[PDB]
């Protein structure tokens, strides 16, 4: 924002305009979601992003051939707020993004958080994704209890889930709502000392969601195709 | 029972012998099972059944020829208890039988109620031959609440029922208790007069098992299968 040389040539400023004008906070916004685990609105704003990327790259392109010609590009030599790496880093995000439907979408963003080792996150999507997926097959419907098509989709993942996926719903609810709850067992002393109650292990979770997650999750939806 | 001639043959009383032990109280209570519903042990009684119509029509083939050839089978001219045409109706039982699992046994008797227009014992058999598919491919269980396998077969079933084929469930709960129940809400008056509430039609309930129930049912254990 605070970046403008003085004088400027007219593909300089054509440029620099744009470079001005990429949408950083959009990219924060993005990752905040993601972290936060608001999935709907990080699958939301992908094509957005797409778009952000696909000008960040153009702009990277034409900055990039006029540093390697610098000789013709003086304006820039005394400029200290037009970082090339800052901007280049951000193309990273190109990563994140898929083309499809808002299902295939979170479908993408399940793996994103199972490389991330976001262990919460991953079951929790790899829990409510089946709910979707039976949804739109069923024409759609909203995630609310007042719902049939939703109150029956639900029903089925979840007696699935609790069927032959007795794991992965394990881990979730303890992931869910974690160490002091119902899903651990602790136990209070009179002193107001803790002792916990299942102890579950940082492997037994690691191996479960970075081994098994997928290929379960897969099983789940090839199931759920045939509704 | 009553029939013994005086006089008899060694090969006339070889096969007689064999047409007096006939089991016509196993087609008997094969036929009892069907019709109030014994499902199971309609579907368990089939192979005793094949052996007892395997030798009833060897029996048949020998007498019939002893009939073709009645000159040389004198013994049996003054006979009245010996009605090959009782025999030979009874052969008909061939029909109901099938070969293969006690599940693909049931299967082949929800086409027999569907052609019998038995509606009520075709529509509870499409309703729970599903939750006994289910528990086969989890390694087997017990239909009893206190099954955890069950539980979540039935509640998987139960929800895509309601989910898919609502008419199913709605025409079998219909059947099941009849005339006077909350499924049909009639109206009692002061008078001792009801007035039926929904009034379903006898060519509803015709068209829908005749037409549907097997087209519902083969995509109902489609879908089932990749459980």
């Amino acid at each position: 924002s605070r970046l403008n040389p003085t004088i400027f040539e007219e593909e300089e400023k054509k440029v620099l305009t744009r470079v001005k004008g990429t949408d950083v906070n959009v990219v924060i916004n993005f990752l905040w979601n993601i972290r936060n685990g608001f999935t709907v609105n990080a699958v939301k704003s992908m094509n957005e992003l797409k778009n952000i990327i696909n000008q960040l790259e153009e702009d990277l392109e034409k900055l990039k051939s006029f540093y390697k010609n610098w000789e013709e590009h003086k304006n820039f030599q005394g400029e200290t707020l037009l970082v090339l790496s800052d901007l280049d880093s951000t193309l990273k995000v190109k990563d994140l993004l898929i083309e499809g439907n808002d299902l295939e979408k979170l479908n993408y963003l399940l793996d994103l958080y199972i490389k991330a080792s976001i262990y919460d996150k991953a079951l929790s999507l790899a829990r409510e994704l089946p709910v979707a997926i039976c949804l739109n097959k069923v024409g759609g419907g909203m995630f609310d209890d007042k719902n049939e098509k939703y109150k029956h989709c639900n029903e089925i993942v979840t007696s699935y889930l609790r069927l032959r996926y007795s794991g992965l719903m394990e881990f979730r609810n303890t992931l869910m709502h974690g160490g002091l709850s119902t899903d651990m067992k602790p136990n209070v002393d009179k002193d107001g000392n803790i002792t916990p109650g299942k102890i579950v292990t940082k492997n037994k979770i690691e191996d479960f969601v970075k081994r098994e997650l997928r290929n379960y999750f897969d099983k789940i939806v090839n199931f759920l195709s045939s509704a």
